[PDB]
């Protein structure tokens, strides 16, 4: 193992010579320990409050889900809790039948997904120009010091050699050196993986049970047609701890996908997947007696959660997983076939050629979030193959039947549920939605220190848009929405995110009208929207029915909210008064 992760410690150890060590009482259990080294504490016990949306949010003062949210630990003291938790356990190794079906299904479903498209290599013009568009790593991109040493790891890659890509549990911290080694570790990732992602290989059209690129206003159609597919309950069982649960055998099953490269993109994927995803080399802070260390550990299994390749390969494992186990609820594998180091092919294979595309088609699949809808109920109770492969279900005992539900409208899918909504004009409309209380307490929370006024009315004024576009059927929403519109100023542009999710197509993002991009994302654009007459006022955008937004958290019919939703012209001015003379607009 020394082998092929030995240059990269020796790297780090001779770079922090001064005060490398090996720690005798390094908590790692699962995991290779190294050394330590010190460093200076990284993260914040509690996330910074963002004012403006906290002064037109006061019913939300005393709601129990706001606090919690504004309680994030990113300290070395939270990073080694999680780990703990977490990160340091191993995953039973699968049997040797359920190793050969997911063999035979990796393979089926690697030439499906790879039918018209082919892999590529993604290039410095490509990393540079997300780079840019997103957005120090806009500076180093620009830095030619920066790619030559992008050069030169490169070249160690086609040798079968890694020389500094390592992964961080935490966020950066001789400081530009350290800096360029990780995102340059990024790129070479970018450059060798990034086609699933660039080239929207996980698209629906793509790969049948894939929702890339498809976005957060189109998951609940999604939902919607696959609930018309006949058949069983639609499931959507959570798996504890995804990343931790992906087994060598995933990883040598993601690995295929080389066999379709060209052979100068085959030696860089093949360097990616065997130095950095095989083997790994990974740095996690740790609060000591003395002060805050550096760990250096290693594995040979699961997955680095903040890789370019890490929701594709996820993407592709979960669709394996679950036609896995729709074979298995189908009678296609029993226990004995799990069992059978000799399992015969050929009954795997016809399933796959003759009802594989058909069964991917009746799943809504994003990294380890999952809906399927299977022939019948079999599925409930076929957990041989879940439970071998180490997909092992969240708080519920092994052998425990998952439960399904018969409305899409009740099925939970990437942190939402959606509805469907009738229109004043008789159209139906299928809109994202959670517990209110999460979506107040997010735009709650400014990112970061050190945040003028201005910059955090601009994040207010995000999320504000972001309530407008995705979250306009929920009435509090619309109301502080309008309320935020309104106290930040018409011309300020909405800057930072509102958040990371791959579903976020960020159309709030924008100083154009709302109602005019509402119109485009709902009406104009929207395939599932047959009948493109635009609606010109918000009266005729509509909301959830009233008792649904209160079991959604809607404090409407509160006396609270009655004296709230009162006295907000009064708060909007307040904070009109406290950023100045300005140009505003009333949207109340
Ligand atoms: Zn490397
Ligand atoms: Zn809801």
């Amino acid at each position: 193992n020394m082998d092929v992760i030995g240059e990269r410690i020796k790297r780090i150890k001779e770079e922090h010579n001064s005060t490398w060590h090996y720690d005798d009482e390094n908590p790692y259990k699962t995991w290779a320990y190294h050394g330590s080294y010190e460093v200076k504490a990284t993260g914040s016990a509690s996330s910074m409050i963002n004012g403006v949306v906290k002064l037109l949010t006061k019913p939300w003062d005393v709601v129990p889900m706001v606090t919690q949210m504004a309680m994030t630990d990113t300290t070395p003291f939270g990073q080694q809790r999680v780990f703990k938790e977490k990160v340091d356990t191993r995953t039973p190794r699968p049997l040797p039948g359920t190793r050969k079906v997911m063999e035979i299904t990796a393979e089926w479903l690697w030439r499906t997904l790879g039918r018209n498209k082919r892999p590529r290599l993604c290039t410095r013009e490509e990393f540079t120009k997300k780079v840019r568009t997103n957005a120090s790593a806009k500076a180093a991109v620009e830095d030619e010091e920066f790619w030559k040493l992008v050069d030169r790891e490169r070249e160690l890659h086609k040798l079968g050699k890694c020389g500094s890509c390592v992964y961080n549990m935490m966020g950066k911290r001789g400081s530009r050196a350290i800096w360029y080694m990780w995102l340059g570790v990024r790129y070479l990732e970018f450059e060798a993986l990034g086609f699933l992602n660039e080239d929207h290989w996980f698209s629906r059209e793509n790969s049948y049970s894939g929702v890339e690129g498809e976005g957060l206003h189109k998951l609940g159609y999604i939902l919607r047609d696959i609930s018309k597919i006949p058949g069983g309950a639609m499931y959507a069982d959570d798996t504890a701890g995804w990343d931790t649960r992906i087994t060598e055998d995933d990883l040598h099953n993601e690995e295929k996908i080389i066999q379709q490269m060209d052979p100068e993109h085959r030696q860089l994927a093949n360097a990616i997947f065997k130095l950095t995803y095989q083997n790994k080399v990974v740095k996690v802070q740790r609060p000591t007696p003395t002060g805050t260390v550096m760990d250096i550990i290693s594995r040979k299994d699961q997955r680095g959660s903040g890789q370019v390749g890490t929701y594709g390969l996820n993407t592709f494992t979960n669709m394996e997983a679950q036609l896995v186990r729709q074979m298995e609820g189908e009678g296609v594998l029993t226990k004995a076939d799990l069992e059978n180091p000799h399992l015969l092919e050929k009954k795997i294979t016809q399933w796959l050629e003759t009802k594989g595309v058909e069964r991917l088609k009746r799943m809504a699949i994003s990294g380890d979030d999952c809906v399927v809808k299977p022939i019948d109920d079999r599925f409930a109770n076929a957990l041989l193959a879940l439970n071998d492969m180490g997909k092992v279900r969240k708080d519920i005992p092994q052998w425990q039947p998952s439960k399904g539900w018969h409305d899409w409208q009740q099925v939970p899918f990437c942190s939402h549920h959606f509805h469907e909504l009738i229109m004043k004009d008789g159209r139906k409309l299928v809109v994202p939605c959670r517990p209110q209380d999460e979506l107040i307490g997010r735009a709650r929370i400014s990112q970061g220190a050190g945040w003028s006024l201005r910059e955090t009315a601009c994040l207010g004024k995000a999320y504000a848009q972001m309530w407008s576009l995705m979250y306009f059927h929920r009435r509090d929403l619309r109301l502080a929405s309008n309320a935020i519109c309104s106290a930040v100023p018409v011309h300020w542009v909405p800057t930072s995110r509102t958040t990371w999710s791959i579903h976020a197509h960020h159309q709030w993002m924008t100083t154009e009208d709302m109602l005019t991009v509402w119109n485009r994302v709902w009406i104009e654009e929207n395939p599932w929207m047959e009948d493109k007459t635009p609606v010109t006022t918000w009266e005729n955008v509509p909301y959830l029915g009233k008792r649904e937004d209160q079991w959604c958290g809607s404090l409407i019919g509160l006396t609270s909210r009655a004296t709230w939703a009162q006295n907000i012209p009064t708060a909007i001015q307040q904070v009109r008064s406290l950023i100045g003379n300005e140009e505003f607009l009333d949207y109340m």
